[PDB]
């Protein structure tokens, strides 16, 4: 009865998937007003987000050059919105900057929209397999003259702002934007105050 | 400017996040528990389901699984994770049900680990309290057959998978991170078990 068991498991997986979306929607509906209120507070705390970004671990620091770091000193807020009603896992990530030497004033909010799609591809046996793909349109940033931080092309080591050019649509790119999206949306953004408070306690200890 | 007010307002908000999280965990348990129960009755019929899952779920588990562990786990018929404390959805009862085997006495074929939570405060070096979540658990005595105990007796041996049952979370000396394993089992391995099994069953050879 292996055949009947596995067919029943596949039916049940569909019900797990519907429950999961239901829970994610409920979670977003409860957390959304709290993240909005928190956003308005964090906007007043200078250098809050650069402290958080530098305390979050290798997942972020692997990308941060010290030129990244001086621009991030002007970062005023990170906000993560689950903007897609049918898919709670889609995120729109907004980085709001104060005026600075890298960005034109008309592009002080950098907005990245990442969409999550369950797709299918045949393996070497010939069977379809379910894969989760995160994809995103590239974001043109209106850099001030000579201050771009987009890679000329995809051999030079990536810095943090190359994320805005990551699309997820190239089995050629070395920049793992899916893992960075998940880290930003599920770890760094929800735990930001803890990261900041821990970094402050930690740095005054020395 | 006005940082004292900002950080006081953030602390009030953290309390509301905490209450929201508990509500979401309760809702999650009420939606998923009946599906985990139906799934449990199916999985008991599938040979080697859980040993394959344990070995395919990533380094967090496989760092503990030795070949002697693995032979016993072939007899594992089911893993179940129950959020048994209605007011604290994060407490878990993790049950491993075995078929008769050469390691466990027949009167001890279900291994039950209960892991509870303490939200507690500890002083940092300045003297301020900090909120920490601690997992703790009673040690579980297992009735091993002669010569087949899989408990280490001291800390020169690296812990193996069954050392989890002796982990208490109450010891500063410990190298065994049972809290991270508890969270992994309850939130990653158990909800995703069929996917892990199916991916293992579709793995290709290395040559």
């Amino acid at each position: 009865e292996a055949a009947q068991a596995f067919e029943n498991l596949a039916n049940l997986e569909q019900e797990f998937g519907k429950a999961e979306i239901e829970i994610l929607k409920k979670q977003n509906e409860l957390f959304q007003p709290l993240f909005e209120q928190r956003r308005d507070i964090l906007k007043t705390i200078n250098n809050f987000w650069v402290v958080v970004l530098e305390a979050a671990g290798d997942e972020i620091s692997q990308y941060i050059t010290p030129e990244d770091s001086v621009l991030l000193e002007k970062l005023e807020n990170i906000y993560v919105e689950r903007f897609n009603e049918k898919e709670p896992r889609d995120v729109r990530i907004s980085l709001t900057f104060q005026p600075n030497e890298y960005l034109q004033d008309d592009n002080l909010t950098l907005v990245k929209e990442v969409r999550m799609k369950e797709e299918k591809a045949k393996d070497d046996e010939g069977l379809e397999k379910k894969i989760t793909k995160y994809t995103s349109q590239p974001v043109d940033i209106h850099w001030k003259p000579g201050k771009s931080m987009f890679r000329k092309n995809k051999k030079l080591p990536p810095n943090f702002f190359d994320y805005f050019q990551w699309t997820g649509e190239e089995e050629d790119d070395d920049f793992d934007g899916a893992t960075l999206t998940i880290f930003l949306a599920e770890d760094l953004f929800p735990n930001a105050v803890k990261y900041f408070t821990e970094a402050m306690t930690e740095e005054a200890s020395d």
